[PDB]
């Protein structure tokens, strides 16, 4: 499986700050066995695609489902494609847990984005209370199932496990924990979909990853990459890529 | 002095470079009169593209924004971002935001204050729904909406008010030019009563009801109508005719 690194550029964006990042990425080495995706704020997808080296892909942070009037609402897959992005991030923790996007809405979005010919980074994760309460497997699995129900071809899908307790709470993950949760994901895919799908499908980690903690996580047999939050905005993002 | 005629195009669409670029091309090629202030509000995804094709004379607006932010960057575009992308206006309180996405009067006020703080112009939308109008409360509803905006405005220099007769949009009710003038006249009066004579005389109040190439000139002739917030016609060639009303 090709190693997969995504950068979730959640920020109060500017052409100057974004430009600097891009210049840095453009000058950076992308290892040959690696696929890199950057997701700017929506206003900057076009700008980013224009400045970024084609070696690096662009993702939208979100999209809407089949549109129903209401254009002031979210960017459509058509727009995302039009602006030259080839991926979308869906079910990201912030959308799930701050903005209240439903499991069903996410599944609908995945289906729509895929139909419109985008790649999908589909995000799942348990909350802390859930972690402690021994319902992590049940929670991620149900989340995955709804995403899975909306995927015909997995070739353009990447799963991102984001244990929420790894944003905004006081607890930390380890290469061990990542493997456990990650290993289980593949098993669900193997029984539920296919062994071929389970083998080829990248499962990336989205807990808070830093240049400090990236290498051990990468070494795990079932961690195929990262969905990076704050670190994506830093020079250490390059270290993460490598 | 006379209020400068103001025309905004509310480009609510599933946007494309090709269609948008063509529309901008048409505007660039048109003889936009010096005496008309023209503003185009594309989808967010196209907040930097238009400003890269449209004529400098033409001004770009965001369709919405957020108030003070905290985390949650995936949320609405900020005023800083809008400015950064070269837009100098934002449309706030648009009926679609109020009546479909449920934006509160309070939220709109916070947005107005923040947008102005950050150096943007504001197109502030007000208007009454059909039940409100039937119940005889048109003035009450629009005055209250206007009060909320007003409470968040210090300098009116960079504000334009747009009256949207929500009651006559998608309902089967038709607003007559006479009806539009009545609402516009009342709103100016509120400004006079509640802010200043100078503000009342100087503030553009633009019409956000259905306007077309065939109807623009009669509407523009109304004494208290300072221009338009153009919806669907703004995506069409007759948008130039409207500009020239």
């Amino acid at each position: 499986r090709k190693f997969f690194v995504g950068g979730n550029w959640k920020m109060d964006g500017r052409k100057q700050s974004l430009g600097e990042l891009i210049g840095t990425l453009n000058a950076a080495k992308v290892p040959a066995d690696t696929e890199v995706v950057c997701a700017p704020p929506t206003a900057y997808i076009d700008f980013a695609r224009q400045k970024l080296d084609p070696k690096i892909a662009v993702a939208a942070q979100n999209c809407y489902k089949v549109t129903n009037g209401a254009f002031t609402g979210e960017i459509s897959p058509g727009m995302i494609k039009d602006c030259g992005a080839t991926w979308v991030v869906l079910g990201h923790s912030e959308r799930r847990h701050v903005f209240g996007e439903s499991d069903e809405l996410i599944g609908q979005k995945v289906a729509h984005a895929l139909a419109e010919g985008l790649g999908v980074i589909a995000c799942i994760g348990e909350k802390l209370d859930e972690r402690e309460a021994g319902i992590t497997e049940k929670v991620v699995f149900e989340q995955t199932k709804v995403i899975a129900d909306n995927v015909k071809d997995w070739s353009k899908v990447v799963l991102a496990y984001e244990p929420v307790w790894a944003i905004g709470t006081g607890k930390t993950a380890t290469p061990q924990q990542a493997q456990e949760v990650h290993e289980k994901l593949r098993g669900w895919l193997k029984s539920n979909v296919s062994d071929a799908v389970a083998q080829s499908t990248r499962i990336i980690y989205g807990g808070s990853v830093t240049g400090a903690t990236c290498k051990e996580l990468a070494s795990q047999p079932d961690v195929d990459g990262f969905l990076v939050g704050g670190a994506s905005l830093k020079p250490e993002f390059v270290d993460i890529i490598n």
